């Protein structure tokens, strides 16, 4: 093989009768999932990757920004007047395939930091179920790591790229709107469960930091989608206030903490660059019982000169979600 890139294509395991958006988009742009896939690990073949050069991240990438333009449709979209009924929308996994010529390469090692040389690698015609979650700050529904929590970066020192760290437990967050302000949430997260989760990302995270003194901290300057944690529950934007996850210490509270949260009608968009007015949320209870199995961090710009750094969640851009589940895959020219 050699290193090449084509666009792909994705699969998916849709129902051609359910009118849930994702599976609606993707009956229509994915063909059924390869009833029998195989993997064929290459005997001793070492090959190396590296995420933040895939291409197949920025086109997964430009494949939900199509399906929610698709699909997410606003009433009024200031980048414009449309309709926009509630629908219905609950995430579905995405496999990705190349087509007639190349085959994705996957790596196996668990100690994969997702760049640089894999040793267990095999080939692979589809990539694995992709769930693609939009959200930010944590990640939502996402994969699992295989041995201990990995921290993935394209470049430590340099502190403007994003910090990703894949959590080998998955802690859960519970997002509930109930019905009879109209705008009112709250997330619910088992406190001893994320702080005995998040005290070992510290320390795995000291590591890469010559042992100086880490510290969390909540965002420091956005747009609320980058300083709450912002998700899609149910077809309705949800922003949580997450200052109770990484100011709250504790590193007196083994008990249910609870986040606060309000539905937004105004979205500053993540596809393209605007903002995006909806409509109110329908009316029953609004509740999603999601995974966080990965967060989005930010390091300081100046903590040079001390003994400390401290850490923020990160936003904005969405290619580093899809690079987490793609951290493993690239695509490979057959020669
Ligand atoms: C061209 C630029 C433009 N962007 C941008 O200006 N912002 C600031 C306002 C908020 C954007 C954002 O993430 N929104 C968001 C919406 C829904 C949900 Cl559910 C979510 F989780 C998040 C990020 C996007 C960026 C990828 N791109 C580089
Ligand atoms: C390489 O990964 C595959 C996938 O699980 C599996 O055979 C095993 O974990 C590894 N193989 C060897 C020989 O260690
Ligand atoms: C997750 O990885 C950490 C290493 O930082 C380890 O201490 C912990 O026991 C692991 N947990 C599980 C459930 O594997
Ligand atoms: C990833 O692993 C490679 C090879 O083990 C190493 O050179 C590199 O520093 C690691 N990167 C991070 C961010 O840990
Ligand atoms: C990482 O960032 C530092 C500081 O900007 C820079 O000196 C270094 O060359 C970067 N690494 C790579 C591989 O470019
Ligand atoms: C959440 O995590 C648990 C344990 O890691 C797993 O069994 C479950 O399938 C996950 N749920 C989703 C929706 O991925
Ligand atoms: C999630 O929160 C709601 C509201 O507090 C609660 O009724 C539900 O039981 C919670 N989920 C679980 C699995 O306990
Ligand atoms: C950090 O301290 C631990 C002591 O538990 C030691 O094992 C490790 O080598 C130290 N690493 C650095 C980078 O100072
Ligand atoms: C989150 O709540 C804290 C109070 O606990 C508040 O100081 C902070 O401003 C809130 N976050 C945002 C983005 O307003
Ligand atoms: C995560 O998966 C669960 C289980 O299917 C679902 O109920 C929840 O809505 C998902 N979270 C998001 C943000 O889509
Ligand atoms: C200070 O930070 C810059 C980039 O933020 C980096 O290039 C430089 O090496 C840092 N200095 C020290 C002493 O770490
Ligand atoms: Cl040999």
């Amino acid at each position: 093989w050699k290193d090449a890139d084509t666009t792909l294509f994705c699969a998916s395991d849709a129902k051609a009768y359910e009118t849930e958006v994702h599976n609606v988009w993707a009956t229509h742009a994915c063909v059924p999932t390869d009833p029998n896939p195989q993997e064929i690990h290459l005997e001793n073949v070492t090959e190396n990757f590296n995420m933040w050069k895939n291409n197949m991240v920025e086109q997964m990438h430009e494949d939900i920004i199509s399906l929610w333009d698709q699909s997410l449709q606003p009433c009024v979209k200031l980048t414009i007047k449309q309709a926009c009924p509630k629908i219905s929308f609950d995430p579905i996994p995405i496999h990705y395939c190349t087509p007639a010529g190349y085959v994705i390469l996957k790596c196996n090692d668990k100690n994969f930091n997702g760049t640089g040389p894999c040793k267990n690698v095999s080939s692979v015609q589809c990539t694995h179920g992709i769930k693609p979650v939009v959200s930010t700050q944590l990640l939502l529904n996402g994969s699992l790591a295989e041995e201990e929590i990995i921290i993935r970066s394209e470049n430590l020192t340099n502190n403007a790229k994003t910090i990703i760290v894949h959590l080998n437990k998955s802690v859960e967050i519970n997002c509930t709107r109930p019905s009879n302000d109209i705008r009112k949430a709250y997330c619910e997260i088992n406190g001893t469960k994320w702080n005995k989760v998040l005290k070992q990302v510290t320390e795995k995270l000291k590591e890469h930091f010559n042992n100086k003194t880490i510290i969390f901290q909540p965002p420091s300057g956005g747009d609320l989608e980058i300083t709450m944690h912002t998700f899609n529950c149910r077809g309705e934007f949800f922003y949580c206030n997450t200052t109770q996850l990484f100011n709250n210490t504790c590193i007196g509270c083994n008990g249910t903490i609870t986040l606060p949260c309000k539905i937004k009608q105004i979205i500053n968009m993540w596809q393209g660059t605007g903002q995006a007015m909806y409509a109110p949320p329908i009316d029953g209870k609004i509740n999603c019982v999601s995974n966080i199995t990965g967060i989005l961090l930010t390091r300081d710009g100046g903590a040079n000169n001390t003994s400390n750094e401290t850490f923020r969640p990160g936003g904005g851009d969405m290619r580093d979600n899809w690079r987490s589940e793609l951290y493993k895959y690239k695509v490979v020219q057959i020669e």
